[PDB]
C-alpha cells in the first residue's frame, strides 16, 4: 500500500557527488569504466579557487566528482565572496570526511518543487540541518540535510546546465561514451541500527516502507521513484559490519544504476574491467542458470537465459515484475562502496519504481546453488 | 667533463612512488593512459591492514600507487609487529603530504649496491634522513632520505618480484597493456631556490653538474643515468612559481619516460586523452615545423618531420644527438606533476644517459615559431 505521506513535493534523483582527494583521475576512471560523458566542470578554469568539480553523465544519471584546493588559494576569501559554486562545500569537512572514510558518496541529490521549503519543513520534522538554503544565480537553489553518517540529504529545485558556476565541457574535450546507463534506481545506506534510521529519515521527509547479511528495509517517495533502502548488520561475518568498520562508520553502501540494456552494459564494462574499468563479484556457479528456466522461463528466452550466464547477470521475480541484476567489486580501495546494474521487467502503466523488488531473493536462490 | 664523484655505487632509477588518497582509480587510470601493466599488489588481499600499494610496470618503468587505510585497521600494530610491506609508511605522514600537496611523487627510488652503506654515507655528508634502512625478508634492504620538499629519495639493494610483501598479479587481472614506454630517464624538482637546493644534494650523493622561466641544473650519477634536474623561478608568470603555490612549497615537477617509439606511444596515449587518459599541452604552431627541416633535416626525415607535426611532438638537438619531447597536462586537480614523453637520438657507445640534453632549445625555437 503506497500512503503517499510526502511532507514535501519529490521528483527524482538529480545527482551523487563523490568526495574524492582527486577529482581528475576518479572521475576519469568513472567515465571510462561506466560509459559516462563528460559534460560540466567547476574548477580553476573557471575561476573557482576553492574545489574542483567535474561532472559525468550518462542518461539522467549525473555523478559529480569534488576535491579541495589547497587552502591557500582561498583564503582571503569569505563565505559571502566565495569563488566556490557549491557553497556547502568545506574544505574541513572534504578532508576530514576523505581522510575518515576514503573515495564514497557525500551528497546523494533529489530534485524537489522547492528546495527550501523542503529544507525548513525536513528541519521543522527533526532532520539535522547541514547548509541551509542557498539561491544560485536567481536560478537554483541548494540546501543539504544529514542522511546517515556523513551522507547528506541535498535538495535542488529549479526556478524554470547542472549548476550556477559550471561550464559546458567543449565538444573536444567530451567524447560521448555511453554504454546503456540512464538513470539512478536506488541508493542504499549501511548503518550499525536500523530502527533509529528509518525513523529519522521518514520522520521527516514522510517517506514510506517499501539467515545470511543484514536486516532492511526501503524508503519510497509518493510516486516510488526516488528509493532509499538502509541496511544494518545481524551478528553471529555481515557484509554490512565490514563495512561499517572499513567506512569508519555509516555510509552508502552502493548505487543501482538502471540500465535500458543491461546485456550490452555488461558486455562494454567487462571488455574494460581490466583496462581501467570495474571489476565485477564473481559469478554465480552453474548450478544457478540450471535453475533460472525453472522460475523466469516465462520472461526470459534460453537464449537471453544462457546470455545472463556468460554475463554473471543476477535474475530475482516478484509479485509484479522480473529484476535483472549484478554487482561490481568496491569501486575503491578499501571494501566500502560499489556498483550495482539493473534492468526491471513488468509493471508497465511509463514504468512503476522498484518493480521487481531488490533482489532478496538471490540470497537463498544463490545459497541453494552453491549447495 | 664527469668527475665520477658518486660518493657511492649508483646503477639505476628502481621506481616512482605516488602518494594518493585511493591508489585503486588513480593506478586504473594511469594503466589505462600510459599503458602500463598492473604487475604487483600489497593490500587487504595480502595481509596488508596498513597501507594498499598497487605496481604498474611498463618495459623497467615502475609506478607505485599507494593509499593508507583506516588507522583502525592497524591500532594494535608496532612497527616491529606491522603488517605494511613499506615500512617507511606512516598514516600520520601520507595524509598530511596529500592533504597538503595533493597527488604527487613522494619517493624516488634509485637502485644501489648496498642501501645501507648508501644511508650512511649520506647522512654523514648532510642528509637529513627520513627512514633507516631496514632489511625486508633477508633479501631486499630499503632506506630513504629527504630530496627537496616533502619527496624523499629511496635507496633499493638486493642480495640477490619487487619488493617482500607484495604479490604477483595473477594473468587474468593482468592486461598486457604496451605502447612503448620502457624506463624513466629523468625526475625534476621544483624548488623555491635553486642554489641550496643543488648544494645539499649533490653534498651526499656527489652527483655532478650535467628569458621566461626557470633557472635550473642537472646532477647526475657515474654513467649519467640517473639525472635529477632541479628548476628555480625567476621574478619578471613563471611556471615553477604556480607550482610552488599551488603544490604548497617544493616538489617533483615532472617525469621524463623514455619511448622505444615515441610516435606509436603518442598516437596511443592521444587515442585514449579523452576516454580516461592523459591531455596534452597545446601543439606548437606551424610555424615551428616549418622550420624543423632547418634544423634536424639530417636526421629526421620529412615523412617522420610531419608526422612530428600531427602529434605535436617537439624536437631539439644538441652537441651529441637529438631530442623529442611531448608534454601533458597536469596529472591531477592541481597544476602541478606532469608528464613528458621522450625518445633520444645518438650517443652509441648502449645509449649514453642525457644525449640531447633536456629541450633548452625548445624555449626560443617556440618563442620565436609564435613570433
Ligand atoms: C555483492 C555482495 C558482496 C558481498 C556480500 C554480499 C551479500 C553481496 N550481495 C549484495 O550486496 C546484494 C545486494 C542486494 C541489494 O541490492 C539490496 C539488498 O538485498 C538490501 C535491500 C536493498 C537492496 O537494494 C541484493 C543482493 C545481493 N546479493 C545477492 C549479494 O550477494
Ligand atoms: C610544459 C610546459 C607547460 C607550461 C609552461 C612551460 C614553460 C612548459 N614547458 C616545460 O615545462 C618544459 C620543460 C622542459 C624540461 O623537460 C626541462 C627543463 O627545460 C628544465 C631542465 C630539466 C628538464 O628536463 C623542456 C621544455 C619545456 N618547455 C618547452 C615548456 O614549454
Ligand atoms: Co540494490
Ligand atoms: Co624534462
Amino acid at each position: 500500500k503506497n500512503p503517499k505521506s510526502d511532507k514535501f513535493k519529490v521528483k527524482r534523483f538529480h545527482h551523487i557527488e563523490f568526495w574524492c582527494g582527486d577529482a581528475t583521475n576518479v572521475a576519469r576512471r568513472f567515465s571510462w569504466g561506466l560509459g559516462m560523458r563528460f559534460s560540466a566542470k567547476s574548477d580553476l578554469s573557471t575561476g573557482n579557487m576553492v574545489h574542483a568539480s567535474y561532472l559525468l553523465t550518462s542518461g539522467d544519471l549525473r555523478f559529480l566528482f569534488t576535491a579541495p584546493y589547497s587552502p591557500s588559494l582561498s583564503a582571503g576569501e569569505i563565505k559571502p565572496t566565495t569563488t566556490a559554486s557549491i557553497p556547502s562545500f568545506d574544505h574541513g569537512s572534504c578532508r576530514s570526511f576523505f581522510s575518515s572514510h576514503g573515495l564514497g558518496v557525500r551528497a546523494v541529490a533529489i530534485e524537489v518543487e522547492d528546495a527550501e521549503s523542503a529544507f525548513s519543513i525536513s528541519v521543522a520534522n527533526g532532520a539535522i540541518p547541514s547548509s541551509p538554503p542557498i539561491v544560485l544565480n536567481e536560478a537554483v537553489t541548494i540546501a543539504e540535510v544529514k542522511l546517515y553518517g556523513d551522507v547528506v540529504l541535498r535538495y535542488v529545485s529549479y526556478k524554470a546546465e547542472f549548476l550556477p558556476g559550471f561550464e559546458r565541457v567543449e565538444d573536444a574535450s567530451s567524447f560521448p561514451l555511453d554504454y546503456g546507463i540512464r538513470r539512478l534506481d536506488h541508493a542504499v545506506g549501511n548503518v550499525p541500527e536500523l530502527g533509529p534510521a528509518l525513523t529519522y529519515v521518514a520522520g521527516f521527509t514522510g517517506f514510506h516502507q517499501f539467515e545470511s547479511g543484514l536486516n532492511s528495509a526501503v524508503l519510497a517517495s509518493n510516486d516510488e521513484m526516488v528509493l532509499l533502502p538502509i541496511n544494518e548488520p545481524v551478528h553471529g561475518k555481515s557484509q554490512i559490519q565490514t563495512y561499517l568498520e572499513h567506512n569508519e562508520g555509516a555510509g552508502l553502501q552502493h548505487l543501482a544504476l538502471m540500465s535500458e540494456d543491461i546485456f550490452r552494459t555488461l558486455r562494454e564494462m567487462r571488455k574494460r574491467s581490466s583496462i581501467g574499468g570495474f571489476d565485477f563479484m564473481p559469478s554465480p556457479p552453474p548450478t544457478y542458470y540450471q535453475n533460472l528456466k525453472k522460475r523466469v522461463g516465462d520472461v526470459l528466452s534460453d537464449d537471453q537465459i544462457k546470455e545472463c550466464e556468460e554475463l554473471g547477470i543476477l535474475v530475482d521475480r516478484d509479485d509484479q515484475g522480473t529484476l535483472l541484476q549484478i554487482f561490481t567489486k568496491p569501486l575503491g580501495d578499501r571494501p566500502t562502496i560499489f556498483i550495482e546494474i539493473i534492468q526491471r521487467v513488468g509493471c508497465m502503466m511509463y514504468q512503476s519504481g522498484g518493480c521487481g523488488g531488490f533482489g532478496k531473493g538471490n540470497f537463498s536462490e544463490l545459497f541453494k546453488s552453491i549447495e
